[PDB]
DNA sequence: GGCGCGCGCGCC
DNA sequence: GGCGCGCGCGCC
């Protein structure tokens, strides 16, 4: 059904493969909820600026986050609308490397993280991220093989996915993984 | 080329 | 939710 939220943040439109195509990423507000958009339609990107209110529908959902395709179901909002300020503190959260550790495989991730360790290999880059919980793999391929940080530069993650790999949990890119350098 | 407008977003 | 430095990018 349509939705109508608060952009609070959206990335600067991205290259990816399957078809190669564009798209970009943005976390959205409710009134109730906080939510991960994926839009493929990159004509879409003047909607989503952070503080426009917009009005979501005949879009499709897939572990939680949204995807929006045609332009056709993007509106904008402009009456009065507030969204209790939690749901603002929520939605800009970072989630604990031990919660990580406690979800099922699939379950998709975005966050900001310190990158602690960098090690390069053929085909994959192994970044380690961490925090006061714990200490995790990000497996960069392709467009994240060997992205330019060192050590105490941070990594904003989108869409990536847990997954087992040699027995543990890891982050791991496909299609739809966005990862950003900060300082 | 490369100015300069004016956002993004980490920090506050 | 505000701030302002760093920067992305339309324009010439």
């Amino acid at each position: 059904d349509p939705v109508t939220v608060v952009v609070l943040k959206a990335t600067a439109p991205f290259k990816y493969e399957s078809g190669k195509s564009t798209m970009f990423h943005a976390t959205v507000a409710s009134k109730t909820q906080y939510f991960h958009v994926k839009v493929f339609d990159i004509n879409l990107k003047e909607k989503f600026v952070r503080k426009k209110v917009i009005t979501i529908s005949d879009y499709s959902e897939c572990k939680g986050v949204m995807e929006i395709k045609e332009a056709s179901s993007v509106s904008d909002f402009n009456q009065n609308f507030e969204v209790p300020n939690r749901i603002i503190e929520i939605a800009n959260k970072t989630p604990k490397i031990s919660q990580l550790y406690k979800q099922a495989s699939g379950t998709m991730v975005y966050g900001l993280f310190m990158l602690q360790k960098k090690s390069v290999h053929k085909k994959n880059t192994i970044y380690e991220i961490q925090d006061n919980t714990g200490s995790m793999d990000v497996v960069g391929s392709g467009k994240w093989h060997n992205i330019k940080c060192e050590k105490g530069d941070k990594l904003r993650l989108f869409c990536l996915q847990l997954r087992t790999v040699d027995r543990k949990l890891k982050l791991v890119c496909g299609s739809h993984s966005f990862i950003k350098v900060i300082k």
